[PDB]
């Protein structure tokens, strides 16, 4: 539907443009998300809204129920997946992308099994390795949107979604889910204060970092995300 | 149907059996691979037959047509759905896999790139970290099962395919095609006399390895692999 995976000519010249949202979003910004790549469309890019439930691998439930073994290869298969889609559609194909996280935070969630354990030292080393070689083949995102929802409400959020079914109970116990949900967000913190540090003058530069006024109703927030990234559509 | 993306629990201790065939079946061996999971189901094995075209990403014609961009990740999809296929069914399930390629195979495929230019050293030497936490972490097959169809046979088997709709034209020319598959075939010549070593004093001490008599008629070839592979059922 939205020609995520053709493998034919480009039907245009460059790379397209790369927005992403950044932040804790365990329960998913799909309507955001969604409702932004409308917009874009409705200026005339050829915008596609990609959530990360186009990447979970189907062995998504063993990176929590048996992490020592799989979180290794889950976290690979996250990054992998990712920069395909974005070499493809974005760079290949000069489309605009609309992500609900950009290649640039999936280090954090390695980070994070490293800390319990669950990814060797070893492994994380391998994976820097490859993460650094294909992350030098993607553009940074040109408009970067912090958004970190806190815990408790991407814990409401979840607890409604797998008790009404519209997603599956993707963690071992509620203790689980309450604890990955509580570690990324506390990395989340940390990672946004280094987007601001790199955004000024570090490898950020060039790229647009817009932060949110949390207070903000929703409303005033997909308005002013809309208004940022349709500066960026060429008609 | 096969049910290779089980995220449950096992239904069983241990991994199961690994059968794998070693070659250059750039048309695929599909009935033998089916065939043999069938006879080790009969022997009361939860037997499954996985060909390549499993693994195949939705982005594959990319690893031919745009070799230089698309060639390192597809190889490294390559090798990490064949990894999570293994860990799951073969390692977590304990399930018996008969596979068209084994993981000990994919580094060649990577070679080959690297000598036309299409993958850097770098991402080799990245790849190659990743490789070897991955193998690491997968048994070696306990029988391979050496099959290196010469060229023109692979390439007459493959031009009747894509003549009959059965596969879609994954290279971007005949003569694309026909090289690819010549330096496959010849880097299978150089593996195939890498395993004959490794199967004696090297790290494939403790694995059967099957070498066929090429002038064998097909049939005596399903036969001789299926009394070797019954070997192993466990009733
Ligand atoms: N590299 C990544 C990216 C995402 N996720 C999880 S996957 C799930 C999305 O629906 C949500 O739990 C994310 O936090 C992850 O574990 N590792
Ligand atoms: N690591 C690998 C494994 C397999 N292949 C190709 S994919 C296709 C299978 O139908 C056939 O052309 C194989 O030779 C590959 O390029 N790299």
């Amino acid at each position: 539907e939205q020609n995520l995976y053709d493998v034919g000519p480009r039907d245009s010249e460059g790379p397209g443009h790369y927005i992403a949202i950044s932040g804790n979003t365990a329960a998913g910004k799909t309507t955001l998300i969604e409702t932004l790549a409308g917009s874009l469309r409705a200026a005339g890019a050829d915008a596609v809204g990609v959530s990360e439930r186009v990447f979970h691998h189907r062995y998504l439930k063993l990176m929590f129920s048996a992490s020592a073994d799989f979180a290794f290869p889950i976290q690979l298969s996250f990054m992998l997946e990712r920069h395909l889609l974005l070499l493809d559609n974005l760079v290949r194909r000069g489309r605009t992308m609309v992500m609900e996280r950009s290649h640039l935070d999936d280090a954090m969630f390695v980070r994070e099994h490293v800390a319990s354990g669950a990814i060797t030292a070893a492994q994380q080393r391998a994976y820097t390795e490859v993460s650094g070689e294909l992350n030098a083949r993607i553009p940074n995102p040109d408009l970067i949107v912090l958004m970190n929802p806190e815990p408790e409400l991407s814990l409401e959020r979840l607890a409604r979604a797998e008790a009404e079914g519209s997603r599956p109970r993707e963690f071992p116990s509620d203790a689980a889910k309450r604890a990955w949900v509580h570690r990324w967000y506390d990395l989340y913190q940390e990672l946004h204060d280094d987007y601001r540090r790199r955004a000024v003058d570090g490898d950020l530069r060039g790229t647009e970092l817009l932060e949110l006024d949390a207070a903000a109703s929703p409303e005033e927030k997909i308005a002013t995300v809309t208004a940022r990234a349709r500066s960026l559509v060429v008609g």
